[PDB]
């Protein structure tokens, strides 16, 4: 049993190393980390670094990078260049490699991080919960398995972030998550992404820019529209700006069985007895808290009827010296959501100054091809909190698509307001740079900004951004949750 | 020989002076006389129907510099393992050019059509000057001898005509160019030369650069020691190298003293230095002067400033009771979106009775560099000078993506100049992809008086360049009383 660790963090995730980095070298605290590999990929796939470093946000990114350049080669034509357009090939291999040593280069440097900082000190393994003081750690998630050491912990937090969820169904065995999508060995000529969330919509687009001649890229949606959560008219729209970029959606679609074909091929059967044979099945249906090999159950830590860590406002479990932050708690589901959460509890906790995340008006954006931008309330949400609510919106096609010849490329921006005072309540953006545009909007709405503060500020010319300046008059309302073009008189 | 009087006459068919028409015809119902010199783009005036803005500015500009990020895209992409025949890629410049045009003219002509559509706006061709205080003349040209198509009877008068390319009395400045001609040249230059250290000689740097035929070469001089002038010192260092890297030739404390012709037509150029350079075309962006000469305010005795630009008051009055002044002609910020607030300001000030004035401080600005830049509000040094203590946030990456792309030297850059007293942020100045989209809602933040805390205490979106905003939490450095110094003494 090691001597006492001020802090003990199961998960070396966005919010563990920003927690365990924030308790050591800022407040001087003895520290443990605890994650599963030192590098990204099977078996685990997630390791030191987090789900964002090693399987999402950061080799996504560059994987959606290179899936622009299918739309870049064809678009460049417009603006009179020429090629070869025969000897265009897209190298999936040379993709995945890159992206390897670009993730395999951070997992390195978290490795020094360790190595250089005192009182941070990295443990290898499967962490769980012995006592309400005790950490083991295992070789493996087998609680009967060889026990690498024992914890001592004034504080324990919990931040093993999140897991694919794969739904019971024959023939599950057959389909892959993100996880599996992120190292397959050659890119899939046919795929089905299944869900309507963004990492269906977001690998739609990296497998339809990389996929072999003659391939296809199928997405299916048990419901009626795609990105549940987000403004509607952009759910509408990235809708047929995937369609229009050769992906084919099938909403009010759900696999019912997955069987291979004698080919080793992927015979798929929908619910409403529709087939379709693929390369690939990838689940992107949801993701669950990762909580099943901590063993919450010795020291009766309590989960939410979601299946996450129930946690208050400052991240404390009902046990007193035990917390748990990010993905684990099943809120927003986001690398700097779990940041923040990891510096306000290590605040709270070592620096007795009690400081809270704020869940609201948090900047979120969706890497599609045409990417989303969003912050705050959709106008739906609002209209049921707000008495009188106005929604401004424009749509237009950046000059710039006229000439490429990609003309469906129609940007959309949407401000919704407490129509009362005028207080922007959200801002919903589809179009290039609107992952860019929204951030700074953020801080507008942690200001309250109104809408007045938007359409008095002058416009930088010619800028998608300056839709957002452009507009003084409500395009419709929302009176009482009731819809309507103008107010009653 | 004379006009049904008009409640306003404009001229110049601007950003500006249709922006005020507009606003003066559909909003408060008034009768409004707008004078341009063409109804679309290109020789003989090159401006027109739209403003400079749209048929020789800002919109041709971007469509340009878009055309020449292929040049950077296609060999990027290679690093993202996309392949095809390196020998086969051609930059096709009489495509661009064609496509532009064919852009400008379709706005053009809708501009045209709101004249058409709508009640008491009407559109009048030729060259407005001032006969009297309440008489505008449109002649055939720019010669007052010239032949007259119509005397306008006008309440109120608005000048809104613009500015104009300078060249510098030199000899041999004939066979020079300014933007106006760059954007009809039949050809891409296989050499040229861009005379200026501002935003239009670097955004044409990078156009010949990304279009320039075989073994082509682009040289940018500049008379002083340091490009870009008035924007962000780490940002004009860091621009200067990021061009460098791409094949642009800068010349710095070098200018033009005469050109000649060479025997092959090309064009011989001898620098005060005494340094030569042989290129195919020279296109001086060394200033832009406001456009009074012929409007002929002699007549009515308008006051020009010692600048050269009409005098105006906080709300683009003259000293003639019923005359205005909005956009370049002001001679202050050079900017599409500064014209037209200054024009619906000045509209609902005079036919509204609700006086408004143009906020001509915290404006956002861009410069569709490659890379670009997108600030708002003061440099450090300005700031230096006019608060007592100045703090400045700076963080310098390289998005993840430009290791694997091959262009490592694209270097992002963010500075955040606050008022250490009270960390109220003063000014916003960043360098690399999505710069001028980043920058707008900043504007926002700078209208709002954010401080420093309300950045660092948003959550980032990841991943973005945009999120460095909301990273810096530490002062770099400190101007105490104009001093530099790391750290504040106790
Ligand atoms: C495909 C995809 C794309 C995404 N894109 C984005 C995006 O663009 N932007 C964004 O903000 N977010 C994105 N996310 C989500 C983001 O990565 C998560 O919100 C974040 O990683 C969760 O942070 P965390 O600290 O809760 O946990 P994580 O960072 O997930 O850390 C968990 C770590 O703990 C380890 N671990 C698990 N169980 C144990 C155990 N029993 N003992 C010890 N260690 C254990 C894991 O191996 C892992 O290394 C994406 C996620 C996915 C799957
Ligand atoms: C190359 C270039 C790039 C630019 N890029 C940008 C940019 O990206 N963003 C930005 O915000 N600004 C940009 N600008 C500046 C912007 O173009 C101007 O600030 C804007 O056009 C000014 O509007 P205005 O109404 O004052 O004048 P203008 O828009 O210039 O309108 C004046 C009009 O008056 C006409 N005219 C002149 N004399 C007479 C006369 N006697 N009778 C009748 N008509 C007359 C002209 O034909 C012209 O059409 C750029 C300028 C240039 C030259
Ligand atoms: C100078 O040439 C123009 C002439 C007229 C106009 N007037 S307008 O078209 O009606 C208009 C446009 C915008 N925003 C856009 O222009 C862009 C977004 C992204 C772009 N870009 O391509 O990146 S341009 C905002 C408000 C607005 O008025 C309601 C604009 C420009
Ligand atoms: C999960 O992946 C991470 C790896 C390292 C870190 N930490 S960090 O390197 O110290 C760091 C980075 C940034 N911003 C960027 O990394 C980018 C902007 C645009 C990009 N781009 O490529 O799209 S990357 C801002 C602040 C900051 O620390 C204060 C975070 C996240």
């Amino acid at each position: 049993m090691s001597k006492a660790f001020d802090l003990v963090v199961i998960g070396a995730g966005s919010g563990g190393l920003e927690a365990g980095w924030n308790a050591a070298t800022l407040y001087g605290k003895r520290v443990a980390v605890v994650d599963v590999q030192t590098s990204h990929g099977p078996p685990f796939y997630a390791a030191l670094g987090g789900t964002c470093v090693n399987v999402g946000c950061v080799p996504k990114k560059l994987m959606v990078t290179g899936a622009q350049y299918m739309d870049h080669l064809r678009e460049s034509a417009g603006f009179g260049w020429e090629f070869d357009g025969s000897s265009v090939k897209a190298n999936w291999k040379k993709l995945i490699a890159a992206k390897n040593e670009a993730v395999l280069d951070i997992n390195k440097s978290y490795e020094g991080m360790f190595n250089d900082t005192e009182g941070l000190d990295f443990f290898l393994g499967w962490g769980s919960l012995e006592s309400k003081n005790v950490v083991v750690v295992r070789e493996t998630a087998d609680p009967k398995s060889a026990v690498k050491e024992r914890l001592q912990a004034d504080h324990i937090l919990l931040a093993t972030g999140s897991w694919p969820q794969m739904p019971a169904i024959p023939g599950i065995e057959h389909c892959i998550s993100s996880n599996e999508a992120f190292y397959l060995p050659e890119p899939p000529r046919r795929v089905l992404t299944v869900g309507g969330g963004f990492i269906s919509v977001e690998f739609a687009g990296i497998f339809n820019a990389y996929k072999p001649p003659g391939g296809k890229v199928t997405l299916c949606y048990r419901n009626n529209l795609i990105l549940r959560g987000f403004d509607e008219t952009i759910r509408e729209e990235v809708t047929k700006q995937l369609t229009a970029n050769g992906i084919e959606i099938m909403t009010n679609e759900n696999p019912a069985k997955v069987s291979l074909n004698t080919d080793g091929s992927k015979h798929v059967t929908f619910e409403s007895g529709k087939t379709l044979d693929v390369d690939v099945v990838m689940m992107a249906i949801g993701r669950i808290p990762r909580t099943n090999d901590l063993q919450l159950g010795n020291v009766g830590v309590k989960l939410t009827p979601k299946g996450g860590v129930q946690v208050d406002e400052f991240s404390r479990t009902n046990v007193p010296n035990i917390y748990a932050i990010g993905d684990i708690t099943d809120r927003l589901m986001l690398t700097p959501v779990a940041i923040n959460e990891g510096a306000a509890l290590v605040d709270t906790v070592f620096g007795n100054k009690p400081r809270k995340t704020d869940h609201t008006r948090v900047a979120s954006a969706v890497f599609s091809i045409p990417p989303i931008g969003t912050c705050g309330l959709i106008e739906e949400v609002a209209a049921k909190e707000f008495e009188k609510v106005a929604v401004y919106m424009s749509s237009f096609t950046p000059l710039m698509h006229n000439i490429s010849g990609s003309k469906y490329k129609k940007f959309v921006a949407k401000i919704v307001t407490n129509h009362s005072d005028g207080t922007v309540l959200g801002v919903h953006l589809l179009g290039d740079g609107a992952p860019e545009i929204i951030q700074a909007v953020g801080v507008c709405l942690r200001l309250n900004a109104k809408i007045s503060d938007f359409y008095n500020t002058i416009g930088v010319h010619p800028t998608s951004a300056e839709e957002l300046c452009s507009m003084r008059t409500p395009s419709y309302y929302y009176v009482k949750g009731e819809k309507m073009e103008k107010l009653p008189d």
